[PDB]
């Protein structure tokens, strides 16, 4: 099926469009095309500095009568510098105002780490470490719950939380809403079997980010593994007469994950959506799972001393 049931009774489309690194000067067209060829889920964030331009595209297609708002599944994320309980509503309203929406379908805590409030997205000391804030996951969660109760967001969840951090929330005395989603990095070089088993057994839907291995990531090194150019995965694709990207998008779909590949290239946006006409076999799945090397595109290496840094735990 094309949509997966959330704990709030709403259905979330399992294929979404990512917008990290989609330049403001190109993402409006990207979103318009995406909606034209079938995407109903758009993954956004304040820190991507393009929510205005995403909102432009959504408004144009609403006005064109291409789609209705209730058909769209729009996700955004609370950035690290806004974890203080008193800042959360404002950050959410700023996203809403940029997106020109009166609600989000899903709002995530982008990272478990809070950063010093301020204009700078990554405030650093003088030795490259992040300046943290005096915030904690549970208080931030309570502030996220308020957003649901106020009608600004239909569901809330988390991203880049390890299983102990998810458990902190789950076990919170006085919890009002469980997280609906945990959005994590996931692809054949980081297959996340243990965190995925954890989340799914707790009724939390997992969204896989960087499913193509984020070749456009800003700290890419030449020696780094490149999923899209992996000859082994290329062989799996050729056998299905699909491209490597299509294989990499279908793979999480067959693990009951949501997946959100990013493109601003109209041809690729369309191609990437054509992954409902084929099935990966059991061998394919097994083979791709076997490529795990616990390799992260997004390791937030500037925050490794932060008290809530998520990736010291095995999972
Ligand atoms: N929660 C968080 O911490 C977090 C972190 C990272 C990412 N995410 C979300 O997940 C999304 C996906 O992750 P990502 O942006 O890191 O990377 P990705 O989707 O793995 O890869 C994007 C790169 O792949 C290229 N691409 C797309 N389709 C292609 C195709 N068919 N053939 C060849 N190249 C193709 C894109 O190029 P063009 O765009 O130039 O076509 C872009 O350079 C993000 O945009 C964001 O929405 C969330
Ligand atoms: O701090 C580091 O060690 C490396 O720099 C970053 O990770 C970084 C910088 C960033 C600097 C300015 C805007 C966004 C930045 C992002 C990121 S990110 O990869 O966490 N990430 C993806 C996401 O959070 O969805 C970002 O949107």
């Amino acid at each position: 099926a094309s949509r997966i049931l959330l704990n709030n009774g709403a259905k979330m489309p399992i294929l979404g469009l990512g917008t990290w690194k989609s330049p403001p000067g190109q993402v409006t067209e990207a979103v318009k095309v995406a909606i034209d060829v079938g995407y109903r889920h758009i993954d956004c964030a304040h820190v991507y500095q393009n929510e205005n331009e995403v909102g432009v595209a959504i408004q144009e297609k609403l006005r064109e009568q291409v789609v209705k708002r209730e058909e769209l599944f729009i996700v955004s994320k609370l950035w690290c510098t806004y974890h203080e309980k008193g800042l959360v509503k404002g950050a959410c309203q700023k996203t809403l105002s940029d997106l020109k929406l009166d609600y989000l379908d899903l709002y995530l805590i982008h990272w478990p780490t809070g950063f010093k409030p301020g204009k700078e997205f990554f405030p650093l000391d003088e030795s490259g470490n992040v300046v943290p804030s005096d915030t904690n996951i549970l208080d931030t969660w309570a502030a996220m719950e308020e957003l649901v109760d106020e009608g600004l967001v239909k569901a809330i969840g988390i991203s880049n939380f390890n299983h102990l951090q998810v458990e902190m929330i789950l076990n919170k005395p006085g919890l009002k809403y469980k997280p609906a989603v945990n959005q994590i990095e996931c692809h054949p070089y980081l297959t996340q079997e243990k965190l995925i088993q954890y989340c799914q057994s707790k009724g939390i839907v997992v969204t896989a980010y960087s499913p193509l291995g984020s070749p456009d990531r800003p700290w890419a090194k030449p020696e780094d593994p490149s999923l899209l150019e992996d000859p082994r995965i290329k062989a799996i694709a050729a056998k299905h007469n699909k491209t490597t990207a299509q294989v990499l998008i279908r793979f999480p779909m067959q693990r009951n994950l949501v997946v959100i590949p990013k493109s601003v290239t109209p041809e690729r946006i369309a191609e990437n959506f054509k992954v409902f006409d084929f099935e990966l076999s059991s061998q394919d799945m097994t083979t791709l799972l076997s490529y795990n090397r616990n390799w992260r595109v997004c390791a937030l290496l500037s925050c490794t001393s932060h008290k809530d840094y998520p990736f010291h735990e095995e999972f």
